[PDB]
C-alpha cells in the first residue's frame, strides 16, 4: 500500500543519514589516525631532535644560537601535535563507548531506545565538533613553529656556507689545530679532528700538500648537508600539516550539517535486516577506529 511506500522511504532515508553522520565522523578522526599520525614522520623529528645537540662545543657560536633555536622551535611543533593528539584521544575515549551503547540498543529495540540511539550519536557528533575545534588551535601552533623552524635553517644554511668557506677565520681556526694537533699524534699515527673527523698523521702534517683541506671541506659538507636534509623535512611537514588542517575545517564543518540532519530525523523506523547490518557495520568501524588510535597513543586495555 501507498502508507507503507511511504514508510520504506523514509527508514531508507533514516539509514542513509546515520550511515553518513557516522561515516562523517570517522573520516575526520582519519585524518589524525591516518594522516596525520603515518604520512609525517613524528619518529624521525624525536631523533633529530634527541641529536642536536651532538658536537655543539664545535659551532661557531653564531651557528650555536640557531641551532638551539631550531631544537627549540622543533620541540615546540612536535609538543602542539601531542597536545591536539590528547585532546583526539579524549574524544575516541567517549565516541567508543557511545558507539557501542548504539550497536547494543538495537536488541529488543522499541522506541526508548531508538530515541535514546538518536542523542547518543548526537552526542559523538556533539563532542567530535568541540573536540575537533580545540585541536585545530593546536595544529596550527605547530604549523607556526615549523614555519618559523624554516627560517631558522635558512639562517643556519647562510651561517654554515660562510663558516665553513676556505676563507673564514673558523676554517682556518679548524686547519691549524689540526697542524698542532698532528705533532702530537705522530707517534699514534692517527689524528682526531672535528665533527668525528679521524685522520692519518701524513694527512694531517701536510706529507702530501693539498690534501687536508679537501678531507676537512668534505667532513664539513657532511655537517651542512645534516641541516639541508633537516630543512626539505621541515618544509614539507609545514605543508602537509597545513592541508590536513585544512581538510579538518571542511571536515567539522561536514559534521555540524550531518548534525542538524540528524536533529530532525526519526529513527524509530522498521529497519530490516540489511538495514541493521549497514548500521551496526559502521557503527564498529569507527569503534576499531577509535580503538586503533588509541591503541598508539598508549592505551594499556583493549575495549
Amino acid at each position: 500500500g501507498i502508507l507503507d511506500s511511504m514508510a520504506e522511504i523514509v527508514a531508507d532515508k533514516t539509514v542513509e543519514v546515520v550511515k553518513n553522520a557516522i561515516e562523517t565522523a570517522d573520516g575526520a578522526l582519519d585524518l589524525y589516525n591516518k594522516y596525520l599520525d603515518q604520512v609525517i614522520p613524528w619518529q624521525t623529528f624525536d631523533e633529530t631532535i634527541k641529536e642536536l645537540s651532538r658536537f655543539k662545543q664545535e659551532y661557531s657560536q653564531a651557528a650555536s644560537v640557531l641551532v638551539g633555536d631550531i631544537k627549540t622551535l622543533l620541540m615546540d611543533s612536535q609538543d602542539k601535535y601531542f597536545e591536539a593528539t590528547q585532546t583526539v584521544y579524549e574524544w575516541c575515549g567517549v565516541a567508543t563507548q557511545l558507539l557501542a551503547a548504539y550497536i547494543l540498543l538495537f536488541d529488543e529495540y522499541n522506541e526508548k531506545k531508538a530515541s535514546a540511539q538518536k542523542d547518543i550519536l548526537i552526542k559523538v557528533l556533539d563532542d567530535g565538533i568541540t573536540k575537533l575545534n580545540e585541536a585545530q588551535k593546536s595544529l596550527l601552533v605547530s604549523s607556526q613553529s615549523f614555519n618559523n623552524a624554516s627560517g631558522k635553517l635558512l639562517a643556519l644554511d647562510s651561517q654554515l656556507t660562510n663558516d665553513f668557506s676556505e676563507k673564514s677565520s673558523y676554517f682556518q681556526s679548524q686547519v691549524d689545530k689540526i697542524r698542532k694537533e698532528a705533532y702530537a699524534g705522530a707517534a699514534a699515527g692517527v689524528v682526531v679532528g672535528p665533527f668525528g673527523l679521524i685522520i692519518s698523521y701524513s694527512i694531517a702534517a701536510g706529507v702530501v700538500e693539498g690534501k687536508l683541506i679537501p678531507e676537512l671541506k668534505n667532513k664539513l659538507k657532511s655537517v651542512q648537508n645534516f641541516f639541508t636534509t633537516l630543512s626539505n623535512t621541515v618544509k614539507q611537514a609545514n605543508k602537509d600539516i597545513d592541508a590536513a588542517k585544512l581538510k579538518l575545517t571542511t571536515e567539522i564543518a561536514a559534521i555540524g550539517e550531518i548534525k542538524t540532519e540528524t536533529e530532525t530525523t526519526r529513527f524509530y523506523v522498521d529497519y530490516d535486516d540489511l538495514m541493521l547490518s549497514l548500521l551496526k557495520e559502521a557503527a564498529k568501524k569507527m569503534i576499531n577506529t577509535c580503538n586503533e588510535y588509541q591503541k598508539r597513543h598508549g592505551k594499556k586495555t583493549l575495549f
